[PDB]
């Protein structure tokens, strides 16, 4: 029967800034955080760039800084998922289990999931070789011999910026063609860093503390290899976490949540988005921080107006 | 003679976040930090809502983690302003003084002011009572009686969110017109806890360690008075700091630095802009912060594009 001003749905850095604005407006947001909550730097370790730690933070630290600041302020933190919403009119209702709970305005704040090859080794090494974030954790990998996986143009853009740091790039792909554009595939194979290995998968990632080498199958004949690398980039898409809101929120293509301008409203009066959600271009803890600052803030200025 | 890659302007969030990128990018920005340097951070005192910090930073600790983080990357910082630029074309030339330092890339980070009114008391208890921003403090307010001085939609707003908090506002204009929309001005003539005090103008603030009273003059009559507050919120419109890049870059009516579409391009080939600069909505330091990594990583893949 209590309908709330605002619910947010995750507990990235996206979720937790807007919970952390809206519980400082008197909002009392409401969040449901996740089972898995904190978002994904829960899984890695150190956390080099984003501003304000001058000697860095690990993932698990400056997610936990984040939880308690909203709690500071008076957040109500739920670790539970939002099974189902009800996003259109005035009312909105979200369905956790088998209890519901209402709010004038909700903050998507879902994230966008790295794909994963799936892979023996793959998680256990997350953190401590492997990676889905070149932008993140490509300065750890100087001068050191790396693999990027993906045939896309996400794996050219990864692999090209992960020249910067190793010393050789051996980009992987499980068939002979390529998704990537024409141009960034053509970039790629002048980039004297990156050497191609076409129809060829990763069946295990070694090391027994951090990677050490990868277990290799040609997709076609079957021959098994090994390869000494102390790095892998997985590179092979993402699902932005949109499928709670397909059908009342208008998303592009590939499934990110659309915005209006430089505004985070959706399509739906009273339902705003941010964090990788929507952004499928940066893609950092800051970016996503600084978006869900800006939803918390169009989302009290839209309750005022009401 | 020598081209850098990234020359960043400005040293408020946005230009260090984009430093911090850059030099772990291994762009060896050059940041000209300004002789004001850290931003609009350094001239106020506990900042509470920027994510990572469960009991709040002040603007000036926070904003020596951040240029602290970027000399670790690798940043060359100097603290001396821009006097003028030259950003058309591939190589682009900053003026400082008499020296000149030239780039294929520019991050435009330089802010915008709040405009103050100019009355002694402001300057020594902003940070103690006087602000220029209700997001960012009015939270300090709850059950006081505060003024708020502007005719604008930036009164209007900053008037409304206050209400959230104090016991009353009392909105001062030096006219009986007001330049804020219809709908704005209104809203604000129907909330119980504002009170408009039209033909006036504050001259003074009051108050030994914080805010204890304004005093006031008719700006018709010349009537005078004193008006017991423990706050004063100045709302009279902001300047970004685009002084430099009029001519060369498109800005909008107000003077913002326009930006296309979702991304930092700006109307200048290698030129991005982050920050206030730009965003004229939420003006926070953690948006500012998401838009200088945005800026940082827009300009390194433009930078390997060419
Ligand atoms: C291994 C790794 C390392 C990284 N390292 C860095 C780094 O060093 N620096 C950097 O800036 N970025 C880094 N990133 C990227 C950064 O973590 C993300 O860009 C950022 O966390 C995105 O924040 P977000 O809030 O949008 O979403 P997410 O971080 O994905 O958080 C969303 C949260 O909401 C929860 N949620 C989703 N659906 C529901 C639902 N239905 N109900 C309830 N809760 C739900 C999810 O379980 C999750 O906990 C890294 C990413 C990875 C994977
Ligand atoms: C009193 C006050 C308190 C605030 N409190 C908070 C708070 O609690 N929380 C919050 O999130 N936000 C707060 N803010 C707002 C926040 O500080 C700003 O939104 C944010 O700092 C904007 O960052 P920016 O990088 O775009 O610009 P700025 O912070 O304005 O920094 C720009 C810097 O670049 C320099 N510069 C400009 N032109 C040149 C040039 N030609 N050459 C060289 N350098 C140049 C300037 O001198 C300045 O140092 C506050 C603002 C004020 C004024």
């Amino acid at each position: 029967q209590t309908v709330h001003d605002v619910i947010i749905i995750g507990s990235g850095p996206a979720g937790y800034t807007a919970a952390i604005y809206a519980a400082r407006a008197q909002l009392k947001p409401l969040v449901f955080e996740g089972t898995q909550f904190g978002g994904a730097l829960m899984t890695t370790t150190e956390v080099e760039n984003y501003p304000g730690f001058r000697e860095g933070i690990t993932g698990p630290e400056l997610m936990d800084q984040m939880r308690e600041q909203a709690l500071r302020f008076g957040a109500d933190l739920r670790m539970e998922d939002v099974d189902a919403v009800q996003l259109e009119g005035p009312v909105k209702t979200v369905v956790v289990g088998d209890e519901t709970h209402q709010a004038r305005a909700v903050i998507l704040a879902m994230g966008a999931a790295a794909r994963h090859l799936g892979v023996p080794g793959e998680e256990a090494l997350t953190g401590m070789g492997v990676s889905t974030c070149a932008t993140c954790d490509g300065f750890f990998f100087r001068d050191q011999d790396i693999v990027v996986v993906g045939g896309g143009d996400s794996a050219m853009e990864e692999a090209t910026f992960l020249t910067r740091f190793a010393r050789s790039v051996t980009l992987i792909h499980r068939r002979d063609e390529f998704r990537a554009s024409k141009i960034m595939l053509e970039r790629a194979r002048a980039n004297e860093k990156i050497t191609f290995l076409t129809n060829t998968e990763i069946t295990q990632i070694e090391g027994d503390p951090k990677v050490t080498g990868v277990r290799l199958r040609d997709t076609v004949t079957g021959e098994e290899s090994k390869l000494d690398v102390t790095g892998v980039f997985v590179a092979i898409g993402h699902d932005p976490r949109s499928e709670l809101v397909r059908g009342q929120v208008e998303l592009d293509d590939e499934g990110y949540v659309k915005v209006q301008g430089r505004t985070t409203y959706t399509s739906l009066d009273g339902v705003f988005a941010a964090g990788d959600l929507v952004d499928h271009t940066y893609r950092q803890a800051i970016t996503a921080a600084g978006s869900g600052c800006a939803a918390s803030i169009d989302a009290e200025r839209w309750l005022a107006e009401q």
